[PDB]
């Protein structure tokens, strides 16, 4: 069969990999190419502080609290490889503060180790009464789209730089079925109001004596809208903004006053910190994922589409698991075509 | 009063600075002075991995319990403030591989956060079966002595390199008061049959994926006899070595070995990391830390001694605790002198 994948992200190139590691031995030419207008480090992905966490409230449908457990299982399953940290994966521990007193997450299970934050431990961080503790993994998204696409290109699989203008065109083109995991640049394909734009800045710094990732939450601000720091494998991630509505692609000295500020008095042994870099991204935003099928004749040309998009700060958390649920559609797909 | 400190590792400059800080107000002339015949980093001290972590088995002496203690309330103390990194001191946390179930250390409650891990998370390590995980603190020895030596030059305490050949030669050179803080190498002051070497050899290697410490146990060959992972400040030290009775100052292949197949079966992800260097120190094994006065006379001259040694591999873990306890004894000396 002859697929086609939109979208160089985690999404793109995982959803890619795994529909190839499926039916590339029952199915004879399994044309499977990616296009996309814009590819690694310049997705959304690579401005990702790589972290595993789903946010502190229940998912609109419980399936991606699902795929977000799947997606665990599946990277700590690597822990104890060699190529694990060439991935991008290696583990981390880190605390969750808060204001006050908060409900456990979802995910509290789902987590290595997790418990409540003992007074002494509070003590570290003052401008917070409450929070928790938990052993997660980190997934930096460069390193481990740059081994995706490591990964799919030995697959045989082709990458375009290509943008594509609609469906139609790929469709024409020769596309029997196509993925979308476009991501926040998804209603260009097909309009969906649903999704939205959830900016994001950073400040990639060289703190390498931070071991422990450290959220802070503020509930009146909204997720994400307070100070983070996040270690991962060659730097840290210095953040805390999230504005649902904002395009501007332009990194502004007002967040970046709020993140730096914020993570300084949360950790001031960050001012000997040399920064590296700042970038801005745009998080999918979604009231929820959107993983499902759809079919579309073009004049004959019944194409079929399944869509995968609007992870918004998950998307790495999540990847695996709307994966393999897009793989599983993908049989269907194979089977009501009597092509298995 | 002029006191004559012995010892440019953490206990000589730790118990120089604690002795300075409490006396200084009250004594006019408080001639303090260093003598070493090596220092940083040529010091036992600058060879240590850096973990705060006392052994598992509980000691003879009831007073290291209270030292480790108050050695931990400090440094954790240190936590919050920007100054923190710069002493060598940042938060870290880790396992504790056993192959078969033991007890619980008896400080288990000093540290944060102290729990068993799970059939799940053991699964992480095939070759081990129960342990623990728990969050400690790092302190870099070599970046510690740099801050140590920094603050107390501008204390006004002066350092002289110079291998005392006997208390003798010092308590005639003007010596009210001596503190002996000479490791491994205090036998030669003062025979000790109970002193003796804890010979270890470290592997310093470029891992900075690395976040958390692994300290596997085996029951049958002693403490760190095994492969350990401890990350620090700028780089990852390999161990797994402790001969006691052992004078060989020389990085032997056979250790190598030992450490790097062992961490590297641990730690697969270590096969990508390169060396940075490869160390052999003596820990001051000694069945208890020898902490106590003594009273000295050489013609007239009473030349007060306190002695502080025999830390073997809690040195760090220890320091704090101890070098209060030298200025407590430092204080009776004053007093008895009517000094005060
Ligand atoms: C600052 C910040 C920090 C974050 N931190 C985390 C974190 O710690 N953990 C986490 O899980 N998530 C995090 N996220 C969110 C995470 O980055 C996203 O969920 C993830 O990148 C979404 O993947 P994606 O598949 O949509 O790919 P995206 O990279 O968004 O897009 C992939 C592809 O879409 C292609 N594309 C789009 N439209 C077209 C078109 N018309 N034609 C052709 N190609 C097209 C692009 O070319 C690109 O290659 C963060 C986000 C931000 C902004
Ligand atoms: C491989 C290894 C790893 C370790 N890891 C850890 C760890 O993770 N955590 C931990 O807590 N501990 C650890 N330790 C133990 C720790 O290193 C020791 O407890 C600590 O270094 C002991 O300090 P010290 O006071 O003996 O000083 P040392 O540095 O041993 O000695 C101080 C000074 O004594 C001077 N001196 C001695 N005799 C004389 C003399 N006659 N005249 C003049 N000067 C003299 C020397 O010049 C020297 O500079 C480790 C030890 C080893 C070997
Ligand atoms: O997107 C984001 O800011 C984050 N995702 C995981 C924790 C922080
Ligand atoms: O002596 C040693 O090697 C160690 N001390 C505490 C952790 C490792």
């Amino acid at each position: 069969m002859r697929v086609v994948v939109i979208g160089a992200g985690v999404i793109g190139l995982s959803t890619a990999l795994c529909i190839h590691e499926r039916y590339h031995s029952v199915l004879q030419p399994l044309d499977v190419k990616v296009y996309a207008d814009r590819f690694t480090p310049f997705t959304t992905t690579d401005v990702a502080a790589g972290l595993w966490q789903p946010y502190t409230s229940e998912p609109s449908n419980p399936q991606e609290a699902n795929w977000n457990q799947q997606t665990f299982n599946y990277l700590l399953s690597h822990i104890g490889s060699p190529n694990a940290a060439n991935m991008g994966l290696t583990p981390v521990s880190g605390y969750n503060l808060f204001r006050e007193a908060v409900p456990d997450p979802y995910w509290k299970d789902m987590v290595l180790g997790f418990r409540k934050l003992t007074p002494r431990e509070l003590d570290m961080f003052p401008d917070y009464r409450y929070g928790w503790f938990n052993t997660s993994l980190i997934l930096e998204g460069r390193k481990y789209l740059q081994w995706l696409t490591e990964r799919l290109t030995e697959r045989g699989v082709k990458f375009f730089l290509r943008k594509v203008e609609s469906f139609e065109e790929v469709a024409r083109g020769g596309a029997d079925v196509i993925i979308n995991c476009t991501g926040v640049w998804a209603g260009v394909l097909q309009p969906d109001p649903l999704l939205q734009p959830g900016r994001g800045q950073i400040i990639k710094v060289d703190a390498p004596w931070l071991k422990n990732f450290i959220i802070t939450h503020d509930l009146e601000r909204g997720i994400y809208n307070s100070p983070y720091i996040i270690p991962g494998l060659q730097a840290v991630t210095l953040g805390g903004t999230f504005q649902v509505g904002n395009w501007n692609e332009i990194n502004n000295i007002q967040d970046h006053n709020t993140i730096w500020e914020g993570c300084c008095r949360l950790e001031p042994t960050l001012k000997d910190a040399k920064i590296v870099g700042e970038y801005t991204g745009f998080r999918p935003v979604r009231p929820q994922v959107r993983l499902e099928r759809e079919q579309l004749r073009f004049g004959s040309s019944n194409t079929e589409v399944i869509h995968n998009y609007g992870h918004g700060g998950y998307g790495l958390t999540i990847h695996w698991g709307c994966a393999l649920e897009v793989a599983k559609l993908f049989g269907k797909v194979l089977e009501e075509r009597n092509l298995l």
